[PDB]
């Protein structure tokens, strides 16, 4: 029986493949889909702030410049949506 | 409404909370409590294939060597279990 830890590790490899193509890779449409499904109350909370998180995220997340998201590259976004998340419980405001 | 994948990065939050001293970080004694409690499916997968993770995960992932996980390096460890999970849903063996 996983624990819920181990059931949210991999349910993000399980959201990782509802989006990729047969490369293995999230192009730049599917990553701002696989967002807006996921993510909205983060957006919605961005988007409060004056924020919208889709305009750049693919550019900023997209390391190599090979204009796809790498697995290593989807766990770099979780981490700054995670880092926001422990600078909200922190008492900082949200998207900053 | 949060979604499960935002409800599942919360979690993440709260779990390193659970483990943290006043200093908003982990302690070695603290970080090996962390994965027998979180990931026992996962160590023990290791364990079956001759891997004690819990012998170097501490100094594995105390990249700035200050003796504590501070919370970058918690999301460091993190992916390297979304890595191994990521590896077995490719027929990869785990803990590999
Ligand atoms: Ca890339
Ligand atoms: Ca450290
Ligand atoms: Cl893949
Ligand atoms: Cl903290
Ligand atoms: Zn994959
Ligand atoms: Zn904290």
């Amino acid at each position: 029986s996983n624990t819920q830890a181990e059931r949210s590790i991999i349910g993000m490899i399980d959201m990782f493949h509802k989006y990729t193509r047969r490369d293995g890779k999230i192009d730049k449409p599917s990553l701002l889909t696989m967002m807006k499904e996921n993510f909205p109350n983060f957006l919605s909370a961005c988007d409060k702030k004056g924020t919208n998180y889709l305009a750049d995220v693919f550019e900023k997340k997209d390391k190599n410049e090979d204009k796809k998201i790498d697995f290593s590259e989807f766990l770099s976004l979780l981490g700054d949506i995670a880092t926001d998340y422990h600078k909200q419980s922190h008492g900082a405001a949200p998207c900053s």
